[PDB]
């Protein structure tokens, strides 16, 4: 018998950053996983900018970077017949574009890398032990009950092959696309990779239409006597030949997240294809939803009500990463069809195409056009999903509405990010300086706690957030922001970010989203700071 | 529970065996008492034999991303305080132009600074990802041995529950109070407070009776932590965590009793002086490791264990003795500026003006400091000769009849490079091709390899028939123009010290085995003799 | 490049050269295609050499 | 230190100055005899001796 205050069941993503920010949070945590090691294999490699914000968060991004190949090294992806063939063209991927990659410095003061997944896992993995997470491997999950108080888990050790029970206050779900905690918890859902060494003597990412395959990376993988391989290369002039893997992937979202005293995360909640590094970035989010909610709840300074938030914050986007994921398979079989060729040709098929794409005629330069239409459509699914990835829209018991309308969005909301500091939107990130240094708005708040941001003709909010704070129990870290103030406005983006007046205040999440603004500081703004704060809290 | 290999400990040396013992097809479950790895600043100074170990398993590329190359760790700054005067500087960690052609020519691998905090589960990741059970929160109380094997109490930390483990060999790399070489019966021989701190303010040693300071955070080595001011030292400027060590010199005279064999600290306590504990302990465990490979595949008989006693014993007290003599060079200093061991600021002040003073008398005593000051080196990168100079007497080094040629120069600072059996195979350049590439590079992998010329081909099909006979792999490579690998510079001729058609035996540790002069066929008759005496076959 | 430094125009000559670290590789062959004798260490490109440089 | 270049043809057995005895200078080169390992040590010898220039 063994008791913690959170049970995490799997040390994926989900649960490895789960467990790191429980700890830092001063909460105790059990993590477990049923293999011996972390993750092998290649899976993930794309990190999106709202994961490398919460690692800059808790101090692990420049670990990260370390570890990672930059943006400037992801942009060349090639459509091809083979990689010694003919070339059709190339598409500016992950926000490699000129105006792409504005867009994308714009929102936020973190960047795109390229970070296998072999990688991620144990440097979040030892960064949870590190800091107060007991991490268990070799242990497998068996079930639980739960009562009035708390949850009882039962444990086989690998090891050891004895069982032993765990008793918990709550347990997360982090076990991936076959989850037995949600099969348990009773979630109602809707809805080969091979590695091979070679010289290839004689871009980032090869996108073979042979229907597609792909291929990057001496160490080479593409998507066991594995000639796939010539073909795809395609030559046999040249000589491994394994490992081998596969996933079978049945598309699927959890409807609710959430049952009791147990909440799932991950792909234990959202089951997709791997079509825009959408995945570990989810779920890496994911948890960073729910850790300071239930620190919160279990410190006794929010009501358990707060947690049910995490359903009505996370479930929307389980949903639309799915679908989204979904939808961009189908823009490559356009492609061949824009070559004249069925979905799959035979090399004769494939022969006459490429000639007739060439041609002088008028035909020629039709198929030419329609070609680069067609591969210009799968960027969505290739670092173009700017807005999917970042237009997070909350709302719930835990975003506390300011009364004006939802303002939408100017510009396609799947392409294009949108800054908002409406209640429910992420923070905007723009650059402070401190000490002359540049900082982010982003660098300002998080470290578990709330933060209410304001500018110097705000001063009341320092003293109204000393009170709020006394009152509940609970941190709230003021800044006032201004010329002569340790945080300053030196290129004025602030001002232009905030959509308030100088004297208006917004109050920040641990996870980074805004649950509550005022446009000034009169006395009647002040006092609705308590009245979001309770509400925000249960309490 | 069951397996080959009981590891005691997921420190540098407990960690190197489980990836070592993984990456060998060996099964071993590595145990650790805490919940994680290291987190205090302890090592930070890898040097090339370490480097050139992560290098053989493929690690090396990360551990210099998360390192700082050596670049910029040669600035040590001699001074009384960090606001105050300083003494004089000291081109630490070899980075005085002819000392940084010594150590490149030694290696293809070179120092850099790598806290302890990230070599540590850089490793045991690796160690899990090939193979290895990991089980932290698990104490090891005790074993007993029979003549199949040992039976451990293990006491987990998580369900409270104890369960024993039965193995084949236990190893020993529990650390300097090593409860297992305690039971062991291991006999031995011979006789700090670390301040972490954040500042707005590469390495001081201030005489203030030494203090060290490096590195926002940085480290001296909790409101009387304004030994802080002092050392830095004002207060106009604005304190924990906070750690100790003792340690009590002593190594083992033996390291090994039966099934158990000890490694790093358990066998060698000493000071921090050089850099050589967790480097040491990293090459105790990747001398072991190939060696408990064949034992437990049956291709060697159990005596070729005797050789970890003999290569490693006497190291274990030569870093002890060496890191203790280091230490002894700081006092100079502060009888140079003809100062007391524990001055007054008023009589450091009297030093600091006397040490300007623009007499005969002056100029002794600033001919006096840098004297002292310039043996300090020994401890501080000066020490190449101890780091690399190994010279290996044991069943598992078949000597070829030579006369130890000694060292040239002094054996403590410098490295001499030899080929004779019982020396590490000197590193110098190739190609493969046109690409450079290491001696280093064509051995390892867990295996022997034998490296000739173009006039000695006779040694390949020599090593096959050994191979085939003995049931182990022998890779052989033939350095030439045409060949897979060329001698494009022509340093393996100039380095090798036989001719052409001579060939080297390399171990899987990287150390030379056996040494042939020619491919006579009396020369070649002896590659089988050496191979099966090395077995113990 | 001591006599520009002294008269103050090392760093400018600097800026329009090749550093050192590229001049080191001197191959001797039959032809650029053809087989490679050996390389040599020019331009005192050895570290023994660079130390002394 | 022009004298140092022909000991290089010297050591392949070649005249200071065909295309077809260069060709069997290469083969011989990479002899396996004990003539063979002489050619290959005398080049490098020669090689060596141009660093001067
Ligand atoms: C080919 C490919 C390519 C990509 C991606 C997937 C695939 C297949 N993804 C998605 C990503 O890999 C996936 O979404 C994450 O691994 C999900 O992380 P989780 O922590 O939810 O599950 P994950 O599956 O990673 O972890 C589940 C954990 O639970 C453990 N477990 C399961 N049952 C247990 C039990 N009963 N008891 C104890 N432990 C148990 C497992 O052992 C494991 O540790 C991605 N994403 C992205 O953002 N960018 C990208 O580029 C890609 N690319
Ligand atoms: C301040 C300072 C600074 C330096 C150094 C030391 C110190 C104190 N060193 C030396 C270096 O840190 C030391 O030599 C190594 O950590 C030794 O590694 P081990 O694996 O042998 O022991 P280590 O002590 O690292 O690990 C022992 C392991 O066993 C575990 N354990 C103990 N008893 C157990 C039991 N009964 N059951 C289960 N587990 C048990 C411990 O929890 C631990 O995992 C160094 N070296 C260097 O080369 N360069 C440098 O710059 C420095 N600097």
């Amino acid at each position: 018998s063994a008791e913690t205050d959170v049970l995490i069941v799997g040390a994926g993503p989900a649960g490895a950053m789960s467990a790191t920010l429980l700890a830092s949070l001063g909460i105790r945590s059990l993590m477990i996983n049923r293999w011996r090691s972390t993750s092998p294999g290649p899976r993930s490699h794309i990190i999106n900018q709202r994961t490398m914000e919460i690692l800059r968060d808790i101090g692990l991004e420049e670990s990260a970077k370390s570890l990672a190949v930059p943006k400037e090294y992801m942009g060349e992806h090639v459509y091809a017949t083979s990689l010694a063939g003919e070339e059709f063209g190339r598409i500016p991927a992950w926000a490699s574009h000129p105006q792409a990659h504005a867009e994308h410095e714009l929102a936020s003061p973190s960047r795109y890398c390229d970070l296998p997944q072999l990688y991620f896992e144990p440097m979040v993995v030892s960064e949870a032990a590190l800091r107060g997470a007991d991490v268990r491997f070799l242990t497998e999950y068996l079930g639980h009950v739960e009562d009035q108080d708390g949850v009882t888990a039962r444990l086989l050790d690998h090891v050891s092959g004895a069982e032993y029970e765990v008793r918990a206050k709550y347990i997360i779900g982090a076990d991936g696309a076959h989850s037995l905690v949600a099969q348990n918890a009773g979630l109602p859902f809707e809805g080969i990779n091979i590695e091979f060494s070679a010289d290839l003597s004689s871009g980032d990412m090869y996108w073979m239409f042979r229907g597609v395959a792909a291929l990057r990376m001496n160490k080479w993988i593409c998507v066991e006597e594995k000639k796939i391989i010539h073909e795809i290369i395609g030559t046999d002039e040249i000589p491994e030949v394994g490992p081998i893997s596969t996933w079978t992937i049945n598309q699927q979202y959890a409807v609710r997240n959430t049952s009791g005293r147990v909440f799932c995360m991950g792909d234990a909640v959202h089951r997709h294809t791997p079509m825009g590094g959408l995945g570990l970035n989810t779920s890496v989010q994911d948890a960073y939803n729910l850790a300071w909610k239930l620190a919160l709840v279990l410190k006794g300074q929010a009501a358990p009500t707060l947690l049910d938030s995490y359903d009505a914050e996370r479930s929307p986007v389980a949903k639309q990463i799915v679908e989204r994921a979904f939808k961009s398979l189908s823009t490559f079989p356009p492609v061949f069809e824009a070559l004249s060729l069925p979905p799959a040709p035979t090399e004769s098929e494939m022969a006459e195409a490429l000639v007739r794409l060439k041609d002088a005629s008028e035909e020629g330069a039709k198929r030419r056009a329609a070609l680069r239409k067609a591969m210009d459509a799968t960027i969505i699914g290739l670092g173009g999903g700017h807005g999917v990835e970042l237009n997070q829209r909350y709302v719930s018991r835990a975003v506390f509405p300011d009364g004006t309308p939802d303002p939408g969005f100017v510009r396609d909301q799947e392409f294009f990010y949108q800054a908002s500091t409406r209640p429910g939107a992420h923070l905007p990130h723009v650059w402070l300086t401190e000490n002359q240094r540049r900082i982010s708005t982003l660098d300002l708040c998080g470290k578990g706690r709330f933060t209410l941001l304001t500018g110097l003709s705000g001063a009341a909010w320092k003293h109204e957030a000393e009170q709020v704070s006394q009152s509940l129990g609970i941190e709230l870290k003021v800044c006032v922001i201004g010329p002569g103030q340790e945080f300053v406005d030196t290129y004025g983006e602030y001002a232009k970010i905030s959509e308030i007046g100088e004297s208006g205040a917004l109050l920040v999440r641990p996870d980074m989203f805004i649950a509550f603004r005022a446009k000034d500081a009169s006395r009647e703004g002040l006092e609705q700071l308590n009245v979001a704060v309770k509400s925000i809290l249960g309490r």
